[PDB]
């Protein structure tokens, strides 16, 4: 290629022999890869925009945020979030394809609507970042959240496209803010965007803590907890519960990536991996796709080397 890869809030998937990247962008921007360091652009599963968008975000302008990708019975369910700046009038979406491969005659995303929706004065929560978990005994969950009264998961229904009915809800991390604020605005709990991984004994629930997308000001990094079961609670390394401000560092910037979070996490073959954006001070702190080795220490937490955000050097194909 010969440019790092610019993403946002990334995920990853494998159909067969090939590699796939969905990223924060236009109808959500998607690359493909034989070897996940080379990437071509694929698609955006929007060719313009939800028909719905609107409606929730007048201001809407085109760019869908924080995908989550999953394989489920055969088919890719691609969660994508409807938003506005600074503003819960927000709603998760999903659009099902058959395949990934843009040349298959099976290619073709197709929108199933909303999710789920957050309503100003009606909701303490915002409704963008989504994340798909499994559990042991046959349920699907939804984990989503940013800022407001922070991270929350539900259960699905059986064709993973509304909450389950009746509905399941749990809190599962949380910053301080009292009631008497604003329902409106964000408020000072900087904690969004959650990721399940099942590993071992353990749920691991990673969370971005702090502030994304402002220069040499970020303060963008990321946090872990685990609970035994999907729905917490989920501890920090002093026994700490992240519904009370819990959470302990796994990587946080340095001078050459100031600011770097909303990860995503797999297990591939046998072996563990971290998936982040991270802004490059050198390149006017435009974010890029990192790809770490993700490691476990002796008492059962995940450890990651922050050399890897230099030495991890993705390449946009032509
Ligand atoms: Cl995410």
């Amino acid at each position: 290629g010969a440019k790092q890869v610019d993403v946002h809030d990334p995920v990853m998937t494998r159909e067969g022999d090939t590699w796939y990247l969905f990223s924060t962008g236009p109808g959500i921007t998607i690359y493909s890869s034989k070897d996940r360091v080379n990437w071509r652009y694929s698609d955006r599963a929007f060719a313009t925009e939800p028909t719905w968008a609107k409606r929730v975000s007048p201001s809407f302008d085109g760019h869908l945020w924080a995908p989550d990708i999953y394989q489920h019975k055969g088919l890719f369910y691609l969660y994508y979030s409807v938003s506005a700046f600074g503003k819960n009038t927000s709603a998760i979406g999903v659009t099902v394809n058959k395949t990934l491969n843009p040349a298959s005659p099976d290619y073709r995303w197709e929108d199933k609507g909303i999710v789920i929706e957050s309503v100003p004065q009606r909701d303490l929560w915002n409704a963008i970042a989504p994340a798909i978990i499994a559990d042991d005994h046959g349920q699907v969950w939804m984990s989503f959240g940013s800022f407001w009264g922070g991270l929350k998961l539900f259960k699905l229904n059986d064709d993973l496209t509304r909450p389950a009915e009746p509905q399941e809800w749990h809190s599962i991390a949380k910053l301080e803010r009292s009631v008497l604020m604003d329902d409106s605005q964000a408020g000072s709990a900087q904690i969004e965007a959650p990721f399940i991984l099942r590993k071992g004994d353990y749920y691991y629930l990673f969370a971005s803590w702090g502030l994304c997308c402002r220069k040499g000001d970020s303060t963008y990094h990321l946090v872990v907890g685990r609970s035994k079961q999907v729905t917490g609670p989920y501890l920090d390394k002093t026994g700490r519960d992240m519904n009370q401000g819990g959470g302990s560092l796994l990587i946080k910037g340095n001078k050459r990536w100031v600011g770097l979070g909303h990860n995503s996490a797999y297990t591939w073959d046998g072996k563990d991996y971290l998936v982040l954006h991270a802004y490059e001070a050198a390149d006017n702190y435009l974010q890029k796709l990192k790809i770490l080795n993700l490691h476990w220490d002796g008492e059962g937490w995940p450890q990651v080397d922050e050399k890897e955000l230099d030495s991890y050097i993705s390449q946009r194909l032509k």
